[PDB]
């Protein structure tokens, strides 16, 4: 029952334990599979691995953070409160905390994903970021890129879901839509809220964007 | 003391167990107030219950999750790090990760609601969704229909609140802004990033968009 | 070891509650580094304390919270699930459930930030809100400031950053974008959806906004 599936948790802590896992508490850890690992892996309370999981050497994992069926890369830092599923992590990524990666999400070397950032069906290149309040599906984002806050791909029409291709060396602004299907060629520059509808060429700006206009004395509801 | 309203908590949890509840940790959960549930619920790690809750048959609750004053429908299921507080969910919803309903949220059978949502005083219909970074307050929204990620209610002028209303079959584009109060038809499509201003009639795009356009190599600063 | 470093935590916890603080479970408490505490301090489940910390008088913490090295004001309602670091809170804050402070974040008497709310080297002025889905960084934001759902600093060029500034009395519409550098004035009003590329005068309106149109009975891909 409850009581017996709990002891066997503790066995397993202890065993990590003995293994030489850092668990900063053996009594706030849940391991619902299979867990490899290499050296100096460090576990916060209230972690619960699921599935068949493996982590590299010197990988950190904060509080409260849950990883099913993924693969850790040596020196990954997992901050708090991360959602982790069916996704790869090369070495030196830095995600969360509140990331939520869904299965599909393939993080390449030295990427960050950063609070409120939910990704599915994505690859995140070399030392790519998204850091904040942003929904990344169906998407290719290559080496270099910023994506900033507020993006969002709009893979999904009501029908069909659609893929989104962004180069090496983008700078995506904030709350830029990419409407997929779309490619953004390497090097190009998407402004500040653009709603982009069309592929974008290497090297060139892209921007949908009204004149900003002011009103004198202009009083809000009482 | 904090030891003594711990054992009534302990308590609690043995009760629980020995009424069918499966709890996954009796030792971290906690229950304020009181919970009626049918058979088969499953309660992960770490979740509290507040006030006065029910739950029906087949709820799954995740690790984290608090409930509050609230009644949960039969085969739902609470993904973690999810917030409920005085809201109704119908059979068979699904919410969260990192969901945040408030008092008002209604959902109607089927529902679905994503990572990074709030809900405040909202009804949100039959089978339909709003998957991610999306803040719904003060509206109605009907059956079938699709909330894309980023889409807001703009229900607060400074002064007071005012009222959206969603007709079934309708797809919101992401990024859209909904300037309450407004209608938007059965039938309607409002396209990605439109600020919608306007009612919206039955079987009509709404689009606020100017067209993209491009600047050749374009250098950002050094 | 981990054994023993759990022991010195137990040790904490129990002196916490001799001190006065309420712990709902002391089992279930961490403390890495100091804290100092006023009177009627209540902190829940699963918080965690690093570094040096100082807490005001009446401050509740609520479940799975990590503060590290910083100053909570008299008062202070921290909800669940909130990341705070290196920040300070004046008497009367209140933050999350789902925030997320980082170093340089300021926030004066009676301030609001909401849920999936991120700061970064901010101030938020007395009495100022941020409710819902926004990104601060390097900004100074006035008094009785409202910043809309969806509103994001563009601080980063990808070079520099750069600072925004808020004057008092400013109503910051929905998913408006703050290109930075960039100032506000006083009384200020920004539509929903504004990009803000240029500074706005006291008591003026700034917009940016295609008017909305129709197309009727419009067919969405099959
Ligand atoms: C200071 O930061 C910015 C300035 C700026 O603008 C100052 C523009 S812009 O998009 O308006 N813009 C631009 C873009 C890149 C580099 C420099 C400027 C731009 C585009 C076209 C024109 N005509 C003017 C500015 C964008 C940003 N920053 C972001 O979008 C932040 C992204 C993130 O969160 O990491
Ligand atoms: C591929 O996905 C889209 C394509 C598209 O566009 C391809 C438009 S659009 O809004 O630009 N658009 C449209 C809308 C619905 C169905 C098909 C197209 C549209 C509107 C007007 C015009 N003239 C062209 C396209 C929107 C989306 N998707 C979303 O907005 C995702 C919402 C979510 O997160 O679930
Ligand atoms: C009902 O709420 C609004 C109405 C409205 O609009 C009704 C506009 S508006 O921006 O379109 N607008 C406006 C702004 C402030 C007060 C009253 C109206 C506005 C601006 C210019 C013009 N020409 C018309 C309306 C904005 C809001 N609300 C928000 O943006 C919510 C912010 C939040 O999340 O707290």
């Amino acid at each position: 029952a409850s009581r017996l599936e709990r002891v066997y948790q503790s066995e397993q802590a202890e065993k990590l334990l003995l293994a030489g896992v850092m668990l900063r508490d053996p009594a706030r850890f849940d391991l619902r599979g299979t867990l490899t690992h290499g050296r100096d892996v460090e576990i916060d309370t209230n972690v619960i691995i699921e599935g068949n999981v493996t982590l590299g050497h010197r990988v950190k994992i904060g509080t409260g953070c849950v990883i099913k069926n993924s693969v850790i890369g040596d020196d990954c830092e997992i901050s708090p409160y991360t959602v982790v599923e069916d996704a790869n992590l090369a070495a030196a990524c830095t995600i969360g905390p509140f990331a939520r990666l869904r299965p599909g999400a393939e993080l390449l070397e030295g990427a960050h994903v950063g609070n409120f950032v939910e990704m599915k069906k994505a690859r995140l290149g070399k030392g790519s970021k998204a850091g904040h309040l942003t929904y990344l599906g169906d998407a290719e984002i290559g080496d270099n890129v910023n994506i900033g806050a507020g993006t969002i791909t709009c893979n999904y029409d009501g029908a069909n879901k659609f893929k989104t291709i962004i180069g090496d060396d983008v700078f995506v602004g904030s709350d830029t839509q990419l409407v997929a299907p779309v490619t953004v060629g390497k090097g190009a520059t998407i402004a500040a809220g653009t709603t982009v509808t069309r592929n974008v060429g290497e090297n060139a700006l892209a921007i949908s964007r009204v004149p900003q206009t002011q009103k004198e004395g202009w009083r809000r509801p009482a």
